[PDB]
């Protein structure tokens, strides 16, 4: 059996449930999803300050996952907070949802467009594009100008704004696919794909498949050099529980 | 059930058997592998001239796969010949082995090294690095200075040269993983991974998992814009059978 | 005397005549133009599938040119299909028309705009910009949204649409020159240059001058390393005639 | 008067004293240095896991600095952990020591070389080079293969290894200046500059001057868009004290 | 005491006075500003021809500054003409105003917009962005379509056009700061910063602070390799006075 | 008839004669070469200071050429000093020898190596590679560590050092062609091409062919936007004769 810990980096249990449901919907036979969120942190991630807090919350759950002996990890917010930090701490592979969505997009289209939540998160997505090397593959980046948690507020306004922005993107951007720029849009991907007749990609589902793929290939994070286990040292105060290994 | 057509772009049946075996070894339950090679073409791909011939052979098999109604396709040589051409013709996703190996490498290491066959193929690998956007993620490229088919000649010389070059790469390059730069090295990946304690990645096995992943996600090649079906026109002579749809 | 084989990669004899006329119009004293097209292939090139077919047709004519002992070769479609493959097979220099037009544009302007045929060919032009290294030198890319062969249909609609798009480009793009993105626009270049008072560049005429230049300099394709003659191997079926040397 | 909070992101008081001394040595008349370190965290930063912990410790001190009404902030470790997060939280400018050292290097030399502590920190420095846009300005990156705190162990071994590596860099790399890749090397910069007759740059001292410069120019972090104050939300557990504003 | 030679590369005494006033307004206690312009040259710099003339005028003043034994130099036009040439000739640091403004902008914002004078100077600013490595940090470049000296013509039209363009930039570009693209806009920076509540940066004032910073750090131009004193040779005619050292 | 002004940017008449001879050796029937050098300037160009002086000397000769009504211009030193300035002033096309050599190299090889004079000129060549967009096409840059005028000193030492460095480059660099990095190496190109059996390219001869090509194509520098004639203004002192038009 394969056990994958899907970590929502924010403390919203509502978003954790949406992310968890999306992960189970595409999970292969024999795969168990462990949908979790940090005990302490931020309800939504909307900037660099929120990401720095989320990164430590991710590491808290990574530690818990490694203690449980899970096969892999997913970081389920579009900023992929603490990705490389998590890879150092974890033995199994760690996949970010932005990373996974962008990787899948290059396999089904020449260029993709990103539709995300707030304007101030666009720069974070731009940095990830350069970091992962997909900047040339991204035709345009768009924000719906609503807070992250608007996707969970029951109104359906954010979902409709994503839909409308996806249609506009396919007409103007010169792209063949859409990358959804939030973990909250996870369930909207399958509906828009069928409706718009183009790949509309959710990173949550994509990252699950990447972990499953790597485990089946017998591949895990390289412990040689850059992503080796953290150097042995004493952590103080609030951080002392992060590395008991 | 999932049916994946794994196309060896060269006409070597020996290499087709090695590629086919590697694909079946990692295939998920319910996945059938259709290992094929072109009826006409080149025995091995060792340059730009060979690639141009291989690309048309790929398209010949893509057509056959689409007629059979396969779920996806794999292009099983490290130059990914005719990748975008194949995506236009095929309905299901088409994944190159260089593409897949490089994508997996960025998920398990910060930087990777490439170990391939001939010096003259290095430029092709360099172009693909820039095209896919992984140039910054590649620490170094290496060639063992033996012809592609030396991996099939039974001597074990090419296999030992790959091993020795992998050890040297991990010591000098400042990389955490190895990408094997040939479809003939497909079976060597699992042995070197266990022996060297680092991810040594085969593109053949990786591409199979990518096709399986995309099919499970309900994602296929975008037929909107760049990778749309080829424009309706009459093909003459040797090419007339390529697009009966 | 200098003999230059100008290869139209598509099978349209009408386009071959337009390309041939443009080549002879700028040819230096003592230069003979051999305007040719493949015996088998595609009537027009409008995507990646068409390019893969065209590349082999180019190689067929390259072989014929080398047997005849021509001094150089021109690949006369804006995707420069099979350029590096042709350079391996040929002894004399091989120049693509996109390559040549872009090279000339950087010599007469700081930045240039591209005006081509179909929207789906734009990505091909974008890839060539990155491959040749002129991406920063290209201010914008534009398509007239008509099929390639509309330039040969006698209506004059495509020609007028190119004209109108050239005027708009010079006003909006912040560029000093125009690169015509088709072999069919070859004869329109001189008229628009005089009319718009800016360099409007045809790749066909430019590539002829590049071949003439290289021959006069006593320079041909390097047979050391990457562009060396293809490795000796047996080609099967439809490809057996490609390398009799 | 100008008050600058210099934050050592690690919990080593020994390194905090070295950093504090370097800051006061170059401080302009009327400038008070507030040398601090986090109450909880990691003794030294040697990888991505350490950086994620350090980033939150930085934010803890940023909050304290803003409450005190300081004019600016310095992040005094070569990974510039939590730089953009700190800029969101703080009103005054926040300057990283890697950022500052690299900025100064481009003003006194065409290209610079980096001499840092551990091999595994090189990738972090490489990422910062790309992020800040100085990758082309960096000729080479070097590590002395000793832990960060070796600079504080009293042996003088790390200091001598830095010296020897600086001499080798100036001979081999083709660079005109050296950037010291640690906050612990802060006091070594002035000695090597005089001895080697080239700019050997400490980021700590450089960042102090940048804060002083920006304050004198009447410039602070832009609160429009990306680096605006964090969105109002409730932080839980260990993070609740980070944003009382 | 610190003496900084601020060189206006154009021969406009009116612009020299504006530049000189801006330099003195931010100068630290003990700093003397030597505001100068060339004896021969061009009244305003509006293209590549003007820049080549200005570069030699800069060198003329650099020589004068070095003879006087000044601590540093500022090149006070947005094209930074003869920057590297000046660094070779001078002993003290030489800072360009475009260089300094761009460097400061990356410290207070994620991305910046440029507002300059003429459309034809935009390409010069684009080249400097690539040369200094801040191309990714620049969201947009804008020109007010008025000659450089319009800022000195007393009408206030150019100043109002800069203001209006700054407001439009902050609304459309997705940037957090403005870089003023002329030495004539030097005094407008402080007013727009207070009015628009964002960093509006003048390169003249910024470059002064950079020179002061480098002098306090005990850092000057590297005379090892690329920016070494010019090779000893005899200059003829109009240039004979440029290198008496 | 076609008249091409070949400008040696340095004041060495010996180098002017070598450059002039190389230009006439490849000149087409009907082409007259006007080999010139500035009346005032520097005997050799070995750094940024020398280039700034050379640029104005180029403009002096450009003015003379335009008054004479020449068809085009060549800037015959490997730094292409004042290239864009010259294009503004001149009506006919202006081609740099570094520009031309690099352009030809991409047409005959995948990657090229540069062999130049002094180590301190390498950075200038590196900047031109980035500016022209051929950085990825350049495998390596090499300097023979002799002054520029050593090629004219009659010893044959510099010529032998170029030869030896060319052989080493072809063995180590992984390149297919050599670009000679000086106007003094102009006559060595044909001998090394025949001897080493690879393209060894002289920029002087290449630039002549580019001017001839552009004239035959009826193409000249764009006077729309960036390379328009310099704005009408009064030049003072030593520069007053530069723009009488
Ligand atoms: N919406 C985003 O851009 N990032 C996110 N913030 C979250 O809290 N979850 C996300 O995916
Ligand atoms: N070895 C390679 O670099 N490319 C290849 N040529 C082949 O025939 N198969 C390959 O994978
Ligand atoms: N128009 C293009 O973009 N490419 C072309 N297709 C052709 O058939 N000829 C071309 O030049
Ligand atoms: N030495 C480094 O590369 N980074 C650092 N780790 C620390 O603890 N301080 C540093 O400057
Ligand atoms: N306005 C500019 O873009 N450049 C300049 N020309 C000048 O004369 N001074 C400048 O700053
Ligand atoms: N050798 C060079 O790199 N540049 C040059 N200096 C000159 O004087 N002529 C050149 O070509």
């Amino acid at each position: 059996s394969v056990r994958i810990q899907v970590i929502n980096p924010n403390t919203s249990l509502a978003m954790t449930e949406t992310i968890g449901a999306a992960a189970r919907a595409v999970a292969a036979p024999g795969t168990e999803i462990l949908a979790v969120c940090p005990r302490a942190g931020v309800p939504s991630i909307e900037g660099h300050f929120d990401e720095a807090i989320a990164a430590v919350g991710v590491l808290e759950q990574i530690r818990a996952g490694r203690e449980q002996g899970v096969d892999g990890h997913v970081i389920a917010s579009f900023g992929d907070p603490g990705l490389l930090a998590a890879r150092e701490l974890a033995q199994g592979p760690v996949i970010g949802i932005a990373e996974a969505a962008m990787h899948m997009a290059t396999m089904v289209a020449t260029r993709f467009s990103i539709v995300t939540t707030l304007p101030r998160t666009l720069i974070i997505a731009r940095h990830l594009l350069h970091q992962y090397g997909f900047h040339q593959h991204c035709a345009a980046l768009h924000a719906i100008d609503l807070p992250v948690l608007a996707l969970e507020d029951g109104s359906g306004l954010a979902q409709e704004k994503v839909r409308e922005r996806c249609i506009r993107a396919l007409k103007e951007d010169g792209s063949g696919a859409i990358v959804l720029g939030s973990g909250g849009m996870a369930t909207l991907a399958q509906q828009l794909t069928r409706e718009l007749r183009v790949p509309v990609i959710d990173g949550v589902s994509a990252a699950v498949k990447m972990v499953e793929s790597l485990v089946a290939l017998g591949l895990a994070t390289s412990k040689h050099g850059d992503l080796a286990f953290p150097e042995k040292k004493a952590l103080s105060g609030q951080f002392q529980s992060l590395n008991p290994f």
